[PDB]
């Protein structure tokens, strides 16, 4: 299992519009379009993202260019964030994935927010980090999803995903 699979497990993959667990315009692999509500808005940003007309559709190459661009774009963001390295840095490559996944789901600035899961993730306090990254909207709006994270954080192994 690899950081690729994991998310493709979490995110589907659609190659259509979609609007995603928060209403918001979607694309491909979580590939988040705008907030905006407008679905034209979604089709402009869709075509400047691609470099074509794509009329709200593309192609199964075009989500997973867009996934590479995402999943890299993440991983360096972690890298550059003085509150994030640290913790990166300090971590097994399984939980790697886990924390590059919240990042992908949330962006930088709300990981960086989960002061206290942080510091005991950096301590290696697995099962009480678990229960205080639960206490969160995070948790209460996409539960699954958010366990199957939790899972990964608290054990370090692939089995939420297997
Ligand atoms: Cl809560
Ligand atoms: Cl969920």
């Amino acid at each position: 299992m690899n950081i690729f699979e994991m998310l493709r497990i979490d995110e589907g993959l659609r190659l259509k519009i979609y609007k995603d667990t928060e209403g918001y315009y979607t694309i491909g692999i979580g590939h988040l379009l705008t907030k905006s509500p407008s679905l034209n808005a979604a089709k402009s940003e869709l075509d400047k993202a691609i470099g074509r007309n794509c009329n709200g559709v593309i192609t199964k190459d075009e989500a997973e260019k867009l996934f590479n661009q995402d999943v890299d774009a993440a991983v360096r963001g972690i890298l550059r964030n003085a509150k994030l390295k640290p913790v990166y840095d300090s971590l097994d490559a399984v939980r790697r994935c886990a924390l590059i996944n919240m990042v992908f789901q949330m962006g930088e600035t709300g990981v960086a927010g989960f002061t206290d899961s942080l510091r005991m993730l950096q301590q290696k306090r697995w099962d009480e980090a678990a229960v205080n990254l639960a206490k969160s909207r995070w948790y209460n709006q996409t539960p699954n999803r958010a366990k199957r994270v939790i899972t990964t954080f608290r054990t370090g192994t692939w089995d939420a995903y297997k």
